[PDB]
């Protein structure tokens, strides 16, 4: 058993957060997207500006939490397209746009604490799914290719939000298929394959959640 949303179409291309710590903006965004795919048939880039301008919960660029975001979405009838609320890399003003909406959201849910099997199978019916790891080490921050596993990864700090848009095995080790939001020139075109059912490496299912459309 093992699932790739991109190949059915459930993920946007690897966008790029600029000088700007929105990691958690993006995760939610592509949990959206997903979601929006799963609905309507369509796949388009949502707005992690409108996010960052707006979800008062967060520090914007200061880093900030996916449920936030859920619950902002809900509360605020919806969030706008990347084309009606472009992407700028720095916090502005919350911007209304009446004819912006791009998507919706009935709230969200959590996946148990440190339960990796319970955030297969929340992948595997939902969809992409979002999730907080640690991304400190120089290994992950210059990942190329393999199965990323270091027994330094602290899952205990949780400090980058990116996106569980699959998962499978790869010459005998099992994996988590991540998008980051850091450019395609990162870690192998933007992704990066996670150890999974390796003791929760780097806490991939401490904070994980994906959003009710
Ligand atoms: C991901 O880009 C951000 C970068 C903030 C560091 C400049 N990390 C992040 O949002 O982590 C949040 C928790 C957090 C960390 C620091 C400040 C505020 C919130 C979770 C997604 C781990």
């Amino acid at each position: 058993d093992s699932v790739d949303y991109r190949k059915k179409g459930y993920v946007t291309p690897v966008k790029n957060q600029g000088q700007c710590g929105s990691c958690w903006a993006f995760s939610s965004v592509g949990a959206l997207e997903g979601q929006l795919k799963k609905k309507t048939g369509k796949l388009l880039n949502l707005s992690p500006q409108n996010l960052v301008d707006c979800v008062s919960e967060n520090d914007g660029c200061g880093g900030g939490y996916m449920t936030n975001a859920f619950q902002y979405v809900q509360k605020n009838r919806g969030i706008d397209s990347e084309d009606a609320y472009p992407y700028v890399g720095q916090e502005e003003s919350c911007m209304y746009n009446p004819t912006g909406k791009a998507a919706k959201c009935r709230g969200y849910r959590e996946i148990p604490e440190g339960n990796e099997k319970a955030l297969k199978r929340a992948v595997a019916r939902v969809g992409p799914v979002s999730v907080a790891i640690d991304a400190s080490l120089t290994s992950f921050q210059f990942y190329s290719k393999g199965v990323y596993y270091d027994e330094s990864c602290n899952s205990d700090n949780l400090n980058h939000a990116v996106l569980a848009v699959g998962y499978g095995i790869q010459k005998g080790n099992k994996h988590w298929i991540i998008k980051n939001s850091w450019g395609e020139n990162w870690g192998n075109k933007g992704y990066i394959l996670m150890a999974r059912n390796k003791n929760n490496a780097c806490g991939i299912a401490n904070l994980a959640s994906f959003p009710k459309m």
